[PDB]
């Protein structure tokens, strides 16, 4: 039975003049695990994972700025913004060397980080993470037209911050199981005012499909090109059918990336932790002694 509590106190620091809350658990020594979320979640995403690692690793799940209980600066949200803070996160909590496990846009921030500071990554777990995705054909089709709205001047706020549509919409038609009503108003709480949305709808438009936007084809293009020559242990999770890593893409992953183990947790779409939290979280914790 998958858990709907939040059992984590919580912890803030200081970063950029803004106070950001992150959950910090298990033994205090050792090489931290770093997680890291996406849209439109929060450290909620990894309630059920954590609990596989805290007993043997230090676990540290920040909420992104203006998201979950992070403070909500008045920023242009932007993939430069987030990188900004989860820089200055990293370094305010005096990080050296840590593990990373990440998700969607927690993985385009935490592949971004690791080619920065590839001496600092002891491994990498990772799940439904941002690629550049060649064309629109390999979005999956029942989100293709919504997400294309999205993107679309004036239309894509109409949805997002108006209707408030990534997460009454595309969170639940994202996870294959059904969702709770509790679990529904953990992810709806940092969001109850369309004025706090603005991340919500700058990360769809800012996804690498089809070339576009240039500015974060490259970037991403550049970490993929990192992680293609990097020795660092990786571990890959990959549903089906997937959104953003259909299994075609988990094929090409499993023989183009150096020291990499995969693991299929079976029916999946994007929020893969909410349809196999244990396999994912038993399997993170099977993985990390190998480091």
């Amino acid at each position: 039975e998958i858990g709907t509590g939040f059992p984590f106190d919580p912890h803030y620091v200081e970063v950029l003049g803004s106070r950001m809350h992150y959950v910090d658990v298990g033994p205090r020594d050792g090489t931290p695990v770093l997680f890291l979320h996406g849209n439109p979640t929060s450290s909620y995403l990894w309630r059920n994972i954590i609990p596989h690692v805290a007993p043997s690793h230090r676990c540290i799940a920040p909420d992104l700025i203006g998201m979950g209980k992070s403070d909500k600066p008045d920023l242009d949200y932007r993939f430069d913004d987030h990188v900004r803070y989860l820089d200055a996160f990293i370094e305010a909590l005096g990080l050296e060397e840590v593990v990373l496990v990440i998700h969607d846009w927690g993985s385009a921030l935490g592949f971004h980080w690791a080619k920065r500071n590839p001496e600092r990554v002891k491994g990498i777990a990772f799940m439904e993470f941002i690629r550049p995705i060649p064309t629109w054909d390999e979005w999956p089709e029942f989100a293709r037209e919504l997400f294309q709205a999205f993107r679309t001047p004036d239309v894509g706020r109409e949805l997002i911050i108006d209707q408030n549509a990534f997460i009454e919409g595309i969170l639940p038609k994202f996870v294959v199981r059904p969702l709770t009503e509790v679990e529904m108003d953990h992810y709806r709480e940092p969001f109850l005012k369309p004025v706090w949305r603005e991340p919500l709808w700058r990360f769809p438009n800012e996804l690498p499909i089809a070339g576009e936007p240039a500015n974060i084809w490259a970037l991403v293009e550049a970490y993929m090109n990192w992680l293609h020559q990097s020795p660092v242990p990786k571990l890959l999770f990959w549903g089906t059918p997937g959104v953003l890593i259909p299994p075609a893409e988990a094929a090409r992953l499993a023989e183009s990336l150096p020291n990499l183990k995969t693991v299929f947790i079976g029916p999946g779409l994007h929020y893969l932790q909410e349809d196999n939290p244990d396999l994912i979280g038993s399997e993170i914790a099977r993985w990390l002694p190998a480091l």
